[PDB]
């Protein structure tokens, strides 16, 4: 049969989660403060096409039934999205195949125009992805295949190029479900016609001078100040089809404020020979006595994000996210993966170093990983055929799904090692 | 006597630098271009200056600005040449030193790389690694411009979502004590910076013309005079300053030429990160990464991958982590030399040596024999690096800049260093390790 439908047929993924939702409180957006001011944005955007479409059709209305408004109310205490969700069903199939209406540049490089400084350019930055806009109203952000070859980029080092960029925004949502942890924005691949859904729906009259014809008949748009700096500036459609990931936009700001955090294990520390870092506790201990991880959640929220980081071989970890309204905690978002499934062949468990020196895990997250190292739920198997279902299919070559079979292996045996040393009841915890 | 004036009375700190510099091609501005774009700017500031005066209402006294070209920073601009950013016992930086360190301020202002970020408040370019906010560009009374870091106040109390052990307490010390070293180590290659107790009242508030800078300064409730960070603030990190009352201590590092008359280039360092080999391999001993490293442009050529170790050598003995990227001029080409700028992640920890820092050393096992020399020698009594480091820094108003144990790791980390090139020539030879210069 399928391994897939079994995983999420089977008990462990059909156990409610405790505690369960109180409703008001344990909702991140209040319906009628959202959805009043999703309608004034609407309404506004509607103002701007008329002006607009009046300097050189009906109006758009904000409907409740959009994927993307039903995530936004959807987002709880206990992730961005319910397990087995006809929901995100829905939206990543209406991210594959609804219309565009509007493009423009993200808000944080539209400060980079620039003004060009090639310290702010070349710095785990996608500089030609966008932000594209649905005929639901829906946002997502559109981040291309990298084309251009390291020739092209003199300034780009070879091995830290995000070759594989779109493609890790995508297995990374999949493994996200596959987990069950629930915590990255959902995310489809697609294949845009760069001309119709983009150059020709942008009221930005930058991103309508950057479109230019290649010499090879190709249409293509590109960045000036990363031109000048000498690394990655262009991708073109072949000739109008480029294909990228689109991620689905997490609720505005103004409704649900979000604080960037450290990660305290971003680095790996050589220790006076010859304890090794990974294995010593001495660090963790005292990150357990340092406020917010004196509480246990919080650390095991962190665990959490080094077992994923950890399966995607992510190193650029530097910061996590969270709600405010959950407060302390609250769970991780797992943002921005597009430094994932970069090396199949190799293995930094110094990513793992929060599980292995602080020796304890969820109760939950231990019971999936060891269910998914078993043949009939094999997470390389059940992972492949979840990657199916995408527009730009396998998503993930067999290299690095095989290597997660060798990286769930290395978490479990990781897991004994702290069990050996310090006994089940200390290790696994409960919720 | 001084073991600072023996260092730069020594023969080896007296060899003439080959190839010599032959002028013009050599020299990264051209005087007569940079001279006519410096008195263009200056007469825009004069403009703006009596325009602003009149807007704010206050009488334009004193007499108009003048470019005089015998002022240390533009001596300084004109000095950078292929060599480095300035020139071995120059009395031109000594003199910048001082100017930096006494001149009075005429104008304040937001840096332009966090004018930016001036929103549509987001904390992810916000709590960024190595980024020091509430930083302000200086102009002094001769037009020269210097950035300054102020001291971190801050505990991390006042900063609950800081990480303890991230903290840059030791940034403004970090600026000052890593351009000393430079000199020392005859390296060229840091703007120089001094430190300054600055009245944030007269000499920063008073000579703003930017509003949003303006509005942010308040009266504490202890009645210190302090200026915030709204966006750092609502994110829950260091947001605040304060003189007490009024003074403020602080880093100023003096400006690099216009990127309209240089351009420069940012590239990732190749060794940023460490990687657990399969084992049992150490990584900071296994060549296989440097060898193919070697063979990616632009590190085929030798000089490349030889600044680059003089590059990690710094950063070890000052134990900054945090090189993500290194800067060179366009002009001077793949060769040029490499800058090393913002060093405010250093000297914050001098109980502990991170020898990947090394890495490109002990993994490629080259290094220049001018380097070598010049590490060899301080590492001998009469020249001790921890010696003519704190001999050198007592020029400086913020003296003492490191403290004791941070100047016995420069040692204990010099040695590191010496002892891991006696590895690399037991493995390969005196021939293979120690590179002559062109
Ligand atoms: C991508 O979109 C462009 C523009 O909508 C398509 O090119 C147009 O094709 C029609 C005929 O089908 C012509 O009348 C237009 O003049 C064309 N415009 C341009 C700019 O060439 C293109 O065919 C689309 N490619 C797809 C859907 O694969
Ligand atoms: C983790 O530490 C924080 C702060 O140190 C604790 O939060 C508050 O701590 C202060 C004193 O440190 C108490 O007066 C408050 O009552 C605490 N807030 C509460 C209990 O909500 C936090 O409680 C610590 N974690 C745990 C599990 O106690
Ligand atoms: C720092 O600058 C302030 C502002 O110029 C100086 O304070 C001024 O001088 C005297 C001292 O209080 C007062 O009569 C003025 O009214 C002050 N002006 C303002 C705006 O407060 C101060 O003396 C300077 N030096 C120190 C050490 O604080
Ligand atoms: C380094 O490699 C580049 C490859 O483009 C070549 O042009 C250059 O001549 C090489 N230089 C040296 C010194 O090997």
């Amino acid at each position: 049969s399928s391994k897939l439908q079994a995983l999420f047929a089977h008990p462990l993924y059909n156990v409610p989660e405790e505690p369960p939702l109180l409703g008001a409180e344990d909702s991140l957006l209040a319906s009628q403060e959202a959805l009043r001011y999703y309608r004034r944005k609407v309404a506004r955007w509607n103002r701007r096409h008329k002006m607009y479409r009046e300097q050189m059709d009906p109006p758009l209305q904000l409907r409740l039934e959009a994927s993307w408004v039903q995530f936004h109310l959807g987002i709880n205490r206990h992730g961005l999205y319910s397990r087995s969700s006809p929901v995100v069903s829905k939206l990543l199939q209406d991210m594959r195949h609804f219309p565009t209406i509007s493009a423009d540049y993200s808000q944080d490089e539209k400060a980079l125009l620039g003004a060009c400084d090639c310290t702010q350019i070349v710095k785990s930055g996608v500089h030609l992805k966008l932000v594209l806009r649905f005929s639901d109203f829906g946002k997502a952000m559109f981040k291309p295949m990298r084309q251009q070859r390291d020739e092209e980029t003199p300034v780009d080092f070879f091995y830290f190029i995000d070759f594989q960029r779109h493609n890790a925004e995508i297995a990374a949502f999949h493994l996200d479900r596959i987990l069950d942890f629930r915590r990255v924005p959902p995310t489809v691949g697609r294949i845009v016609n760069v001309t119709k859904e983009i150059l020709e729906v942008t009221k930005n009259e930058i991103l309508q001078s950057v479109f230019f014809v290649s010499p090879a008949s190709n249409v293509c748009f590109f960045a000036k100040c990363p031109y000048m700096c000498k690394t990655e500036y262009a991708v073109c459609g072949k000739p109008h089809l480029l294909e990228g990931s689109l991620s689905a936009f997490l609720p505005s700001l103004n409704l649900a404020p979000r604080l960037s955090v450290p990660n305290p294990w971003i680095r790996s520390y050589t220790l006076a020979g010859k304890e090794e870092w990974e294995v010593n506790p001495l660090y963790c201990d005292t990150v357990k006595q340092i406020y917010p991880y004196n509480n246990s959640q919080r650390l095991l929220n962190v665990i959490d994000m080094a077992i994923f980081d950890f399966l995607i071989g992510n190193m650029d970890r530097h910061h996590y996210e969270m709600f405010t309204k959950f407060g302390d905690d609250g769970f991780l978002i797992h943002l921005d993966n597009a430094r994932g499934f970069g090396r199949h062949s190799h293995d930094e468990i110094s990513i793992l170093s929060p599980l292995s020196q602080c020796c304890m895990i969820k109760k939950k997250t231990l019971l999936h990983l060891q269910l998914l190292a078993q043949a009939d739920y094999r997470l390389s198997d059940v992972m492949r055929e979840s990657l199916l279902e995408d527009q730009l299919s396998p998503v993930l070559t067999e290299p690095h799904l095989l290597a997660l079979d060798r990286r769930l292996q290395t978490i479990l045996r990781t897991v004994e090692g702290c069990i050996v040393a310090h006994g089940q009841q200390s290790v696994i915890v409960d919720g």
